[PDB]
């Protein structure tokens, strides 16, 4: 049947994946000709953030659209036995449920990490009502199982012999995609790519090898990710590992594309890919970024966002304005026809800015204090308003200031030098801090 | 719920697998654990036989339980164009649809070959009444297409990144299985392996090269199977490709056997593990037999038949007696408690010699007339009754009769030493010939 429906929103998120990683973003060495095209038919944005450095807290800001360190979930949810933390499907109207009441059939295929609870998972994806729970994690994700059968995912109870993670999800996108043709459809693709610890398929790390060798050298893919070398980590920049992994994920995307076209869906849905925080120490590609996940420098917290929306928005533009992972909720329901009722929100609306609309400044905010990681150094809260970012360490205690603009790579801490600048962000990151009761990090006393 | 119920019947069939691939029938090169423990658990034939030397003939005696020489097709069907001939509906009460009467719900995942029409398909596995027809073919199979997409099977519109064909249809088979474990079920697992061209994924093909090599030297493997060779074929006994595709098909059984002992249904199911001729020419081990695929000498119609049935089938039998896919529509019909409503019937019950019962003497016939290969040196007529075999050969024509017992490898003709037994199987050969209206062989005038 032909007419008017509400656009079908895909939301594709990869597990600790890097803002260096794509090729839109600048990498060479991995290859993701779909990401690329789909980059090339969107709107690309160099300075989109997750709105934490860790997986559960980006995940809680895109479901509940508020600050993680609102929602008392700032660091990713441990076992079970680690953590009394959870998502609790009475205390937020989820993005799910609000484009449920915009008339969406809603999907999950993959990662919650909203509840670590496998007993009673009180806090689980069918508990916040998702329509549809398609392989989401049975028990504590932990290194992860990349291969049928999946020891994490008891509900992909069918599967073919040595079967790839990333592969089986992408196709459960696809027959969601055609089963629900006919509807709105919300569809939340988490991936479990490209989580610690590192696993491709043979062929495709075999691929990337001999690619590494033909850049480096005879023997190099041997010297630095060998038998030697148990979880294909290093401190080489390009890990074939990684790039096979993310040649599965782009390989996916592009069955995701195709199938929208083949069933005459690909001009009312919109198609954002993201990550849900920085590239992993010993594994991911940050760029020029400074560190990674589990710290709030910008390699921590930097993300591909690819938004694609044929006729709506403009592509292969590049858009420099800064966006979060909290902006998603409020973006989707504009999308979807819908306003938020009685739920508050701590992002904005996209639209304007993503049907090329002159941006609009807004401070943005951080709060780390590693509630689980207990990463002493890395414990911090920032703030971000236009090119100045100030960071705050608490062990340690200082104050870092950079222009983002001039000094992406975060080299040059101007706090000293700036002190007016310094005292305003700080006064704003204070208020922040007190208006979503901001968790004191945990440190000796 | 609990209480008797007729036994599931699981037909399991390879394409074009000769009698000395298995472990089981003495092959120390392929590695077939599964089967083996199948056999270990069942009752193994040593004389077992195809009633053709190719596909569709085959096939036809298993779905009619009728002389292929009497259904009109003794050679596969080709393309649409090249044939008037496809298996009727309304001329045959097909075993799907015997158990169907019997109280079954009827699958088939894969291969039928009983028609090449797909304009209109009138004599197709849907028409000839399978409740669930999976991946059958879209198209002429021809030289086949092992990988997703997969452009042979049309109905498999989703599928994961390069998976495998086998490993898809024996996925198929588990579903099926735990779909329909509350009810007696038919499933005719119906592989295109081991068909060529020979097609594997790489790592299994790796490791049968490299076991290649340590049994007959380094480099040997790509000497005799490397990018020079296209399609992987060779007069080198043991084929690292024929073992990679019969792993696949191994892996899969076992995960068949899995899935029935993890839903309860092993002690109430009857497996058969069979092939539908024997081993291709410069790909298949058919081990000390004459010729292969498209032959009557016994290494074209001398198949791997494996029986389980627990605690009804004694366990690690060997059963020399010899039978034919004729017998499988009595056998699973009597085992489904069911008689044949006028439909008659060329094969014999099997369930009293599989419960251990005393062997019966019965003559068993071939006839090839090559209507589609024309293969004018292959054309023939066969006649076994205990251990003589008498082959009549219509180009350079001639009588061939071997003692199979003492000459199984029949490189021994006995016609002229023994005429009065020539003379006597001679008659039989005639006398069933005129009973079936043999088509006369495609030769000069
Ligand atoms: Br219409
Ligand atoms: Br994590
Ligand atoms: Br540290
Ligand atoms: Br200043
Ligand atoms: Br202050
Ligand atoms: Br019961
Ligand atoms: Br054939
Ligand atoms: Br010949
Ligand atoms: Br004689
Ligand atoms: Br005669
Ligand atoms: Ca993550
Ligand atoms: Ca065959
Ligand atoms: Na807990
Ligand atoms: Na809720
Ligand atoms: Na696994
Ligand atoms: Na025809
Ligand atoms: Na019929
Ligand atoms: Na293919």
């Amino acid at each position: 049947m032909q007419g008017s429906r509400k656009p079908n929103i895909i939301f594709i998120m990869a597990d600790d994946l890097g803002w260096g990683e794509l090729g839109s973003y600048g990498n060479t060495f991995n290859e993701t000709p779909n990401l690329d095209r789909l980059s090339a038919q969107g709107m690309r944005f160099t300075q989109a953030y997750a709105a934490a450095p860790v997986a559960s807290p980006t995940r809680a800001s895109i479901m509940t659209g508020q600050y993680p360190a609102r929602v008392g979930i700032t660091d990713f949810l441990p076992e079970d036995e680690k953590t009394d933390r959870w998502l609790d499907p009475t205390k937020y109207v989820t993005l799910n449920e609000a484009l449920s009441a915009s008339g969406y059939h809603t999907g999950i295929v993959g990662k919650w990490h909203l509840d670590t609870d496998f007993k009673l998972n009180k806090g689980g994806p069918k508990a916040h009502g998702f329509n549809e729970v398609i392989g989401t994690e049975s028990e504590y994700i932990a290194d992860g199982d990349y291969f049928f059968p999946y020891s994490k995912i008891a509900s992909f109870d069918k599967g073919t012999a040595n079967e790839y993670l990333t592969d089986r999800q992408c196709a459960e996108a696809n027959a969601f995609i055609t089963r629900n043709r006919e509807k709105p459809f919300f569809l939340y693709l988490s991936l479990y790519s490209v989580h610690t610890r590192l696993e491709a398929p043979v062929q495709l790390v075999e691929k990337y090898k001999q690619k590494f060798d033909q850049k480096y050298g005879t023997g190099k893919a041997e010297q630095f990710f060998g038998a030697n070398n148990v979880r294909h980590e290093s401190a080489q920049r390009d890990n074939p590992w990684l790039a096979a992994m993310l040649e599965s994920i782009d390989t996916g995307v592009g069955g995701i594309m195709k199938t929208l076209r083949e069933t005459g869906l690909a001009e009312n849905t919109i198609i954002v890919f993201f990550s849900d925080n920085g590239g992993a120490g010993k594994a991911g590609n940050n760029a020029h970024l400074r560190a990674g996940k589990t710290w709030l420098y910008e390699g921590g917290i930097r993300e591909p966002l690819i938004v694609s929306w044929p006729g709506k928005i403009k592509g292969n533009t590049v858009n420099d304005n800064p966006v979060t992972s909290l902006d998603f909720y409020p973006t989707f329901l504009a999308a979807a026809g819908g306003k938020p009722t009685g739920g508050r929100l701590d992002g904005h609306n996209l639209m304007p800015l993503l049907r090329g609309g002159r941006a609009s400044g807004r401070p943005l905010f951080w709060h780390y204090p590693s509630e689980t990681g207990k990463w002493v150094n890395r414990m911090s809260s920032a703030v971000r308003e236009g090119n100045y970012k100030l960071l705050e360490f608490y062990n340690n205690p200082r104050l870092e200031l950079y222009d983002l603009q001039n000094d992406p790579s975060e080299s040059h801490n101007l706090a000293t030098d700036r002190p007016a600048e310094t005292a305003r962000l700080k006064k704003l990151l204070e208020d922040w801090k007190k208006e979503v009761n901001a968790e004191a990090p945990h440190l000796a006393r």
